[PDB]
C-alpha cells in the first residue's frame, strides 16, 4: 500500500494501524476532526528533492532521518513528516490572527489544511516542536529550528543524513 502526501511518496516498511476519528484543539482552541492512525509504523518518504525514514507511533513521531538536495528541500520533508505524525504540538502550533481551518465544509481535509498552513510558515511549528541533546552519531547531524546544523542539539526526533 504505497500512497502520496505533500508531494512525497510514502511506503509502509513495518507495522500496522487502525483509524479513529478524533477531535483535537489547535493553539487557537479551535476544534478539528482528524482521522487518527493508531499503531507503531515505519515508512520511507520519497520526494523529488528529499528522502526520509520515518518512525511513528499514535500521534507521536519517534524518529525522522532526512536526506535532501539542500536546507529548503530538507525543511519541506520535515514539515510533511511533522504534519503526518498527527502530534499535539504540531496541532497546538496553529495559533493567532486568521489562523483558522475552514470547517463549514465537512468534506474538506484538515491534514491538507494543516500542511498548507505550515508550508507558508514553519517557524511556529519548528520552535514549538521541542529541542533535544543528541549523541555523537557520525554521518548524521542535528538540525536546530532555524535549519542550522548542530552536533550537540536538534529538533526532537530529527536527524539529517548526508546524500
Ligand atoms: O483523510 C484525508 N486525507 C489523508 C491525508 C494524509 C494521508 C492519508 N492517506 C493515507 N494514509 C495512510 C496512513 C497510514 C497507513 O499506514 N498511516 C498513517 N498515519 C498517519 C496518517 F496521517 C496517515 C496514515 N495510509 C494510506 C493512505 F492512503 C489521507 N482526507 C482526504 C479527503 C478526505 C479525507
Amino acid at each position: 500500500s504505497s500512497f502520496s502526501f505533500g508531494g512525497f511518496t510514502f511506503k509502509r516498511t513495518s507495522g500496522s494501524s487502525i483509524k479513529r476519528e478524533e477531535e483535537v484543539l489547535t493553539g487557537n482552541l479551535q476544534t478539528l476532526k482528524i482521522r487518527v492512525h493508531e499503531g507503531y509504523e515505519e515508512f520511507t518518504m520519497v520526494g523529488k528533492r528529499a528522502t526520509a525514514i520515518l518512525r511513528k507511533a499514535t500521534r507521536r513521531l519517534v524518529q525522522l532521518i532526512v536526506s535532501g538536495k539542500d536546507e529548503q528541500s530538507i525543511a519541506e520533508a520535515i514539515i510533511v513528516a511533522m504534519v503526518f505524525s498527527q502530534e499535539d504540538c504540531m496541532i497546538k502550533a496553529v495559533r493567532g490572527d486568521l489562523n483558522f481551518v475552514n470547517r463549514a465544509n465537512q468534506r474538506l481535509n484538515p491534514m491538507h489544511q494543516l500542511l498548507r498552513h505550515f508550508q507558508k510558515d514553519a517557524k511556529v511549528l519548528f520552535q514549538n516542536w521541542g529541542i533535544e541533546h543528541i549523541d555523537n552519531v557520525m554521518g548524521m547531524v542535528g538540525v536546530l529550528p532555524d535549519m542550522t546544523p548542530s552536533t550537540e542539539m536538534s529538533m526532537r526526533g530529527i536527524r539529517v543524513s548526508k546524500m
